[PDB]
This record gives structure tokens, C-alpha cells and sequence, in this order.
């Protein structure tokens, strides 16, 4: 394991920079040369590959986004195209590739490893969504959670004293975790997520009761994976009079400096990735499961869903809002 | 389990309010009457005990500190004095007591349960220190971590461009966790903690080398449990010329709104406390261990130290700083 490359792929997630830093510094500590691939898999195809030194990652742990950049590279689904990426790595003597991103990014990594036995690949779970098999938390989830709290606070702090209902749309893709943790965190009356069947009539009856008791500044928090905040508002207005602030929090949830949870998680997983490469491992995603740092094969990562939405935490939220 | 009391004891920790809220709302959901004890165990002795309603805990999840208040009540170490506290609860028909605080607070709770079979007691681990057996994280640790990051950022953002070394004193009592996570989080050159033997000469040789390479704004982060920032500075100056900003972060580390990690942890553990009371349990502290919500007997909590300082995370920090 003499040369490693590292790349960031998919949407930004706070802590990507910290993960790159840990890969680069850990590599060099172990006398491994490390190359940064810029613009995700696009850079891999364009040969936008450059040697990194200790100082290339200075002043990065606190930075949001990714100093390598990212792209969407849909042509990487094609085998012929991946051949060029594999040649750009191999001509450089690269023996290991670390990919930081979500589930889609991992698929690129699996293909590489299948199509070139000479390159070991390791995935690091850089996404806000919390939706990667075999890690309990992804790098960025904790940051995104606090970002949502802060955004909610500003919406309410800047609103009319008389606004009764804030319908706020959270990210998460197909996973309701962000909406659930954020909802509980801000004291939401209602949480709308793809894992629970949404009962509009119940939700509006709750709004209306509280509006009847003079309750102001109530919040419905909505995972984008279930519906948009505007559709929620439109659907509620089929029972009750309501539209008081539809808010789409949007891509800012991906921005901003990672929290300490994310910095530390990123750091542990970036170093572990390099350890695994040195140990001969391949085709695994790294994570934290039951408070242990672990590696799971991409096959198992993609074989199912690998554990439930926490319905009991959903229930606790609803109990606390009563 | 018809009546519960709840109190906060020891230093403030972000998320105490969220824990009280979860106890109160969960109790009432289950048709249990819940009484707030004000000023910790002092209120217990003064009979500063009042019925809470659903609304008594409104607008509290985001609030730092504790709306019940806290005290230090050293006389509670005396059995005769505890008799008065027990009588104030029993005369009210209180059947369960939830104590939120650190290890010292738990001791009060154990005694109560030993001295009055009619009151069940449950501890909730409200402290920044991270130093309670059988939970991996205490309520406030995550908040304190981010508070430290923010404080470090402001020290550096407001300093002379030419300051070379910031010696910053972190809380933690006898546990180095806060200093370790914060250190890694801010990219500290050095981390001084009670679990690792401090090598001053090594530390100064590292400062001096980097100062020689033109490195500015370096940080030594110091757990109060190992030494003060000023003693560290004095000890370093026995090898090298240095004193560039001694900073004692101080009690503010206990203040401020809990992070989402803390709000959610607090909430889960407050509800669990009430569940346990309803189930007949007593003399247990609740926690999160290996990502599972668990209850551990006070005897086991006080029997040892129950798991290591993470030397491997300490090592990773040092590797990343090189
Ligand atoms: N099935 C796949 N096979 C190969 N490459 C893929 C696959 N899915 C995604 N990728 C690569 O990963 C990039 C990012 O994936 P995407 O699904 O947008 O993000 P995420 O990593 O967050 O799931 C895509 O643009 C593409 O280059
Ligand atoms: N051994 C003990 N027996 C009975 N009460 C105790 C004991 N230790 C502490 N307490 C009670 O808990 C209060 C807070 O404890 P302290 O040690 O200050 O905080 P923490 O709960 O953070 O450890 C003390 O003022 C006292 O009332």
C-alpha cells in the first residue's frame, strides 16, 4: 500500500474536509503517498489527480463542504467509462482508493474493486441523510440536525407574534431520521416522515385544538422524502384554515462547519480507512455501529435495509408534544 | 406509581431542562402527578416542592441550565438530615424520585432508596464531564464540546496574527474526554489529560519546532483535572519562551442551549426514567451504552471505573497534529 487516492462524491456534507484531512495525515504518517482526486468521479475521468502533502489539509477540519470538490458523474454507471478512471489510477501506481460520500458513491467504489483487483476501495459515509447500512450515524447528520435547530429558531425569532403554524421542510432524501431528531429537538407538534403513514386529519385536528387553546408558533416538521412543505400545507387546508409559513430549508442543511461529533467521527473513520487499506481490505464501508468503529462489505451494505426507523423515538416525540 | 418528584443537583449541564420536560410530560401522559423540587437537595430539605403541569415545562427544551434550580447541599451526607427530606416526600405521597446530575447526586439518591423502601429513585446523568459509569455519554457532553470549539474560534479570531501558542484550560473534572474530543476537534498540537503522563519537554520541543517552521496560532488544550493552563504555561517556560495566551474557559462551558444530541439524549433518558419507575425499578442510573438505552444499578455505577480512556483516540489526535 504505497499510494492512496481520495475523493468526495455526491452532495456536500459537513465533515467531508475532516475526513480527507484524516486520510491524508494518517497516510503520510505511515509513509504512504496520497493523491487528491478533484470533482469526485469526474476528476477521476479527467485525470484531475494531484499529490497532497501534510499542509494541503491544514486549516480544513472546521471547513464545511469539500476542498476537493464534488460532482455528479452519471456516465460512471457505464463500464467502458470506468475503464478510463481505472487507467488513470493505475498509471500512477495508486493501490487504494477512499471514496467519501453516500450510497451512490459506494456503488462506484464497488465497481472499481470488481473491475480492478489491483485497487483496494474503502467507502466513508459522508452524507447528512443518515441512510447508510451498517453505520448508526453518517458524517454530517449531527451537523445537519443542529443546522435545522438554528434555522427553526431564526424563523420563529423573525416571525409575527401571531403566526400560529410553521410548516418546515427538512432534508433526509428517503430517511426520516433528520426530521425525527430535529422535530423532537425543537418540540414539534407533528413530524411527517416516509416511515409513518401520515394522517392529515389527525394533524389538522391537533393544529386546530391548539389554535383554539391560543397556542402560537407551532411547528410541523416534514421530511422531503414524505412530501413537500407546500403539499403538506395544501393537504392541511382541506380541513382547516392554516398557511402561516411554508419554509423549505434547502441546501444550507449541507453547508456550515461540522459539529464536534462530526469532526471526531470523520477523523476516526478517515484514519480507519487508511488502516484497512494497509491491512489488505477492500470493498467495505466504514462506520460506527453500537459505539464500535466497524467495516461492512458493500454487498451487505446494499443487500437490504439493515435496521428500523425508530418508531419508539417517534412515539416519544408525539408524547412530549401533547 | 401515583406521584413522582424530580430535581436537578450539582453544576448546571445543558439538557437538564430537556430532561425535566421529558420526565414531566411522560409522567402526566401516564396519569402520574409530578412535583418539581427546587434548588436540588436543599429544596428537598426546605420543602420547596411544587406540582408541575404540562405547561410548566413549555419553552424549556432549548434553555440552558435548570429552571428548577440547583444547589450544593453538603449536609445531605448526614443521615439525620436526609430523614427530613424523606419525610417531606412521604407526607406528600411521593412514590418515585428522579435525580438529574452527576455521580455525587446519585449518592444522595442511593441513600434515599436505602433509607426509605417506599420511594423508588432513578438517576439521570446530567453533567458535562462524561464521567458516569455505564453511560458512554452524559447529558451536556456534546454541548460542552461545541461550546469549547466556539470559544477556541473566538480566541483565535480575536488574537494578534503573530500569537504563536494558545494554552486553553477545559473542564471535565477528573476525566479527560472533553479535552480529548475538543482537542481533536480544533486540531490541537497537544492535549494534556489526567490519563496520560504529561511530557512537558516533548510538548515544548513540539511548540519550538513548529515556531521554528513559522507556525502560528497553535493550541495546547488542557483538562483542568491534569493541571491549570497557567501551570502548563509556567512548566513549558522552563524549556522555551512561550506565554502567548493563557485562557481559562471556565463555567460558560456549562451554559448555553443544548445541542440536538443533548436534547434527544435528555428526552430519551427522562422518559425512560419514568418508564422504569412505572415498572417498579429503583436505585439505577440510566444511560446510553453501545447505542442502547440501559439502566445500571448504583452499586455497579460506584463499584469501579467501568471503562478506559480511549488511548487510541488520543493517539489518532497526536497523529493528525503532526
Ligand atoms: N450505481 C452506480 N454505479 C456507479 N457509480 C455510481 C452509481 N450510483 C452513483 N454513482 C456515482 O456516484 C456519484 C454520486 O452519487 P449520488 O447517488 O449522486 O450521491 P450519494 O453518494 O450521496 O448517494 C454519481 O454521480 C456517480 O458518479
Ligand atoms: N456521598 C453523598 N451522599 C449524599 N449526598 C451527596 C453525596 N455526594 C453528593 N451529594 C449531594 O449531591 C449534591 C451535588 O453533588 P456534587 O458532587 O456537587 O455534584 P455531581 O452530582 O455533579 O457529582 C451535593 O451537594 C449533595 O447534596
Amino acid at each position: 500500500m504505497k499510494k492512496i487516492a481520495v475523493l468526495t462524491s455526491g452532495g456536500d456534507s459537513p465533515g467531508m474536509n475532516a475526513a480527507v484531512r484524516a486520510v491524508v495525515r494518517t497516510a503520510i504518517y505511515n509513509e504512504i503517498e496520497v493523491y487528491g482526486v478533484y470533482h469526485g468521479y469526474q476528476g477521476l475521468l479527467n485525470d484531475d489527480i494531484h499529490k497532497l502533502e501534510l499542509g494541503s489539509v491544514g486549516d480544513t477540519i472546521q471547513r464545511g463542504g469539500t476542498f476537493l470538490y464534488s460532482a455528479r458523474c452519471p456516465e460512471f454507471k457505464e463500464q467502458e467509462v470506468r475503464k478510463v478512471a481505472i487507467e488513470n489510477l493505475r498509471k500512477r501506481g495508486i493501490e487504494g482508493l477512499v471514496v467519501i460520500g453516500g450510497d451512490g458513491s459506494y456503488r462506484g467504489a464497488q465497481r472499481i474493486s470488481e473491475e480492478c483487483k489491483e485497487i483496494q476501495t474503502i467507502g466513508i459515509p459522508g452524507t447528512i441523510d443518515n441512510d447508510i447500512n451498517g453505520t448508526d450515524f453518517t458524517i454530517g447528520f449531527d451537523t445537519a440536525l443542529n443546522t435545522i435547530i438554528g434555522l427553526v429558531d431564526k424563523i420563529r425569532d423573525t416571525a409575527s407574534s401571531h403566526a400560529r403554524t410553521f410548516i418546515i421542510e427538512a432534508m433526509g432524501r428517503d430517511c426520516g431520521d433528520l426530521a425525527l431528531w430535529a422535530g423532537l429537538s425543537v418540540g414539534a407538534e407533528t413530524i411527517v416522515v416516509p416511515e409513518v403513514k401520515t394522517d392529515i386529519k389527525e394533524i389538522a385536528d391537533k393544529i386546530e385544538q391548539g389554535i383554539k387553546r391560543g397556542k402560537k408558533h407551532s411547528i410541523v416538521l416534514v421530511a422531503e422524502g414524505c412530501m413537500t412543505a407546500q403539499d403538506c400545507q395544501k393537504e392541511l387546508s382541506q380541513y382547516i384554515n392554516v398557511d402561516n409559513r411554508v419554509s423549505v430549508l434547502g441546501h444550507v442543511q449541507r453547508g456550515g462547519s461540522p459539529t464536534g461529533a462530526d469532526r471526531v467521527l470523520a477523523s476516526r473513520l478517515g484514519g480507519y480507512a487508511v488502516d484497512l487499506l494497509m491491512q489488505g481490505e477492500t470493498a467495505k464501508g466504514v462506520g460506527i455501529k453500537n459505539n464500535k468503529i466497524v467495516a461492512t462489505s458493500f454487498d451487505e451494505i446494499f443487500d437490504g435495509k439493515d435496521h428500523k426507523f425508530d418508531y419508539s423515538l417517534y412515539e416519544l416525540a408525539n408524547k412530549l408534544s401533547i
